[PDB]
């Protein structure tokens, strides 16, 4: 018998708890994030603030809902405060100050096919948890994955829920179980897009022609960056990136797929990926 | 950095708090106002009763926001009960035992054009305060303005907002950033009939009074009028006309010189305070 | 920096600058194809006769903007006339005079017909396809009659024809879903390729005449098959692209650019020249071919 | 009797006639706008990309319209040509290399009030023009004001029908909402940097929002001590909040301030100076 407690939205002022600073730590789809202190504590958290409306309502229920999955971002507290004469939710979440994916990445000198795989593992399993809460994500990109710490056994996590939203006898149909349209698969696809730039270090989708390229499902895998990676991840990253949404592949496939389900028994190959994303810091912005 | 806290309502039986009296102390637009004390403190509050619903919950839910403004009446916790059966937001306000406006000036033997400025300064303030977080009060009338205290600096605070609603790159005009239409204008109307009465003791508006107001016909007469400067008239003149958009915002209103500078205007004396309580019947 | 110019349609009477003869070249969809000369060169044109309407504008529109691509019939000028006074698109196009796709294949005997053959001929009606689907036009006719070849010379350019019933079909990490809707337009001319791909390699189609309101029901069903002898050389990893283009259902059925990227389409000159019986099965069976 | 000829679109091959760079000279509501070269003549050209649909037909349509006018940028040649398979309207219009309203201001080393009423005066021009021909602007901004020339002698134009609108006693001839006055409303804010060198609307973000709906502004010191009580006066019934209480651009034109430009007292403004020390938030 599991239950987990629901959200108890605080109501006194937020600076009664917290000392806000103004560094901002991320731009969010609707707003910032601050750096801020618990002022008895001294212990540092994340601040998004969001002006209430049922937009903002729904981004905290459903970030509420995956936040006790470990690879998304914790909320510790929300607060609905009055600013500016006008109401807004404050949601306080755990400090991920060990930075973007990429750019842990980006900070050695070698990264190998096998630590790949272990970080495909673990947005995964964040995607998993949330597929199977009826929830998608839609917004599954490099800024939103995010380290708890420098330390080398940091966990990543998954951050924004601004586009979040919902996706709703015993031997019966999973279509006659509900509706359901693809909300789900544009995961999976994003899931193909960060896959591919973990394993050389650039996008599949390049520099109006782009758009053109996106639909059309018109990307390669160049050499010299692509010719150590196994033919089988070549075939799981075609098989997300399939332009069809319902012939590309599902959450619970992908967490099956050998690749991912025996991450320590995959090829210490080294790739290019370090380097090229440094080399290319420039249209990275 | 401002924030101040959001609204707690209070789902405890309100009784566990407060001792509950019956005497009326208003009658507000959607239910009467009550006396009540402090179980614990002794010390005296009001107590508005609405039946829960969405018209109610707005009242709540604007008044709080407004509540803020030094020139409203401040909401000190909004208990949501049972009564008889049925759901209850009961809103607890301090108290403001100084009474109504007209009555204090009603009481002495004089009122001066330079105190006037000083009260409609702070009514200014008021609607000021509500306008900038888009509110419109849409019920500015004597009933509706208070005192603190009888002490001769009590401040004078703004009641009942059971007519209030909500009103809704950077060089883009006043027009281009949300509709909104007359809501607002239509304090700044309030704003000048109230003027008018503090300057003389009667309203410029006396079934053919409703055809005056939407004309317009209203006078300055003597023997009240006589003394009282062209400027304030021309102010009074501009806050009444029966067009809306003619009408002063309220921010010019803050910005005019006899409401701006309150203590460089003349201490001249008005009849007022007389003509009120002169005129007693044909004011019930 | 490629910019091409947009269609200027042409006022004056067609009758100034061409000769037109009634001597049919083809039937379309709207309006049949006449031959006609160039008064001033000498040269041979074909003429497509449209009445002026929203349909005829958008097949002219459509047409035009694919006209670009090397594999598809050229439209030469665009005319708007009077005709019995009503309004009128003429358009004036290359002339065609190679013949359709299955009647050059339909005249060997001395060196058959390939494997390796058919691969090159696939891959060029693929580009054809492709090129349409990246400027976002479904074809939805795609058939034996609109291939025709520019030349009777060996080494003619085949071209796809009629736009009478195409149709257009609407950050860095975006889903193709959340950029446009789009229903099942394209994946048609998909099966076409796969109906087209089978004729090519044993000269009959893969669907079936006699009962004939029971051809209706097999096209649904998928049934098929890919019986001997003419099938019996005919290596597996074709027949297993045929299957593929053939699913019955849309979502299932491979992209043009998947198909593109096939390795039988890919390397046409890697494809073993093992030869088919399409030749003669064709002219065998003049009959049920009308 | 004067008529104008009417658009010929060019349908052409724009590259037949013009060598494209891909130097960005601006960016533009809906597309940027590039560098050209006329291929025969040398000489240098601006060029708008627009995607063909009726949002884009219209800004060309309207534009047209109003290019006429000595101070809208003159349009040159509209082409409608194919680029990767969907149709364009590209916009030829004359080079306005003497660069933006507020880049010209700062950089000097004084700008008088003399100066800054003929500048207002060009821009009413072409809103008058716009106004009488019943064509709202909706966008008249520091960006949109350029100048033909480095030449001191340079001409003021008005760019970007991107917002552009048809406008349809005067209410009985015809319906006609606010757009007009919404540009009324640009000339007083625009007026006012001209005179001190910042808005009259701040930064401080949410709570700007706020003061423009309210009409919060002043003319603090040391800036406006110098400026005459009339202009103050002009800009004070050009920023109404009241759209309907706002001054019409015939009233506007009319004004003794911009009637006599010459009139007008050499006095000395700040603009200059507050305009350049103020690089930062200008971003
Ligand atoms: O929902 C969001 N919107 C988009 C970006 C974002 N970052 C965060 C976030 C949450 C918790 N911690 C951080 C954070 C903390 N410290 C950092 C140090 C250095 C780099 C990035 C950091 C991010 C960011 C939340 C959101
Ligand atoms: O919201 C309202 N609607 C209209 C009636 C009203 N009265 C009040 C009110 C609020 C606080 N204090 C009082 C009050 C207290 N003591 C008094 C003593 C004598 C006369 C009037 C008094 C009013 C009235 C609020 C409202
Ligand atoms: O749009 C169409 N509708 C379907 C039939 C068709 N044929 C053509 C066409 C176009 C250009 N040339 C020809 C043509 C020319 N010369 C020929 C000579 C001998 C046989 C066939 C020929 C076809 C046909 C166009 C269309
Ligand atoms: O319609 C528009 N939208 C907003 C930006 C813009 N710039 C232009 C434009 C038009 C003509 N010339 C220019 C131009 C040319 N050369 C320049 C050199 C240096 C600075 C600015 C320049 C502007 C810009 C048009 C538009």
């Amino acid at each position: 018998f599991h239950v987990k407690s629901g959200l108890q939205i605080k109501k006194n002022a937020i600076i009664d708890d917290y000392k806000v600073t103004s560094q901002v730590l991320g731009l969010g789809i609707n707003g910032k994030v601050l750096q801020i202190f618990n002022k008895r504590t001294q212990e540092k958290f994340a601040l998004k603030m969001l002006q209430d409306c049922p937009k903002a309502r729904r981004e905290v229920e459903l970030h509420w809902r995956a936040s006790q999955c470990p690879h998304i971002v914790r909320i510790v507290d929300v607060y609905e405060n009055l600013y500016a004469g006008r109401k807004c939710l404050l949601i306080v979440m755990e400090c991920l100050d060990g930075g973007e994916l990429f750019s842990r990445i980006q900070d050695r000198g070698a990264f190998t096919e096998r630590e790949a795989s272990e970080i495909m593992k673990s947005i995964g399993e964040a995607i998993q948890y949330l597929h199977s809460i009826n929830i998608a994500h839609r917004d599954v990109k490099p800024e939103n994955l995010l380290y708890t710490s420098k330390r080398p056994n940091a966990i990543l996590k998954l951050t924004d829920f601004g586009f979040a939203k919902e996706t709703t006898p015993y031997y019966v149909a999973p279509e006659v179980l509900g509706p359901e349209k693809y909300d789900k698969s544009c995961d999976m696809w994003s899931l193909g897009v960060i896959m591919y730039i973990l394993l050389c270090g650039y996008p599949p989708f390049y520099s109006p022609g782009m758009k053109t390229r996106i639909r059309m499902g018109q990307y390669e895998f160049p050499n010299p960056e692509w010719s150590e990676v196994s033919e089988e991840v070549k075939m799981l990253i075609r098989n997300l990136l399939k332009t069809e949404p319902t012939q590309r592949m599902t959450i619970t496939e992908f967490m099956n797929h050998p690749w991912i389900m025996q991450s320590t028994k995959v090829p210490q190959t080294p790739l290019h990926t370090s380097r090229v994303l440094k080399e290319d810091k420039e249209r990275w912005e």
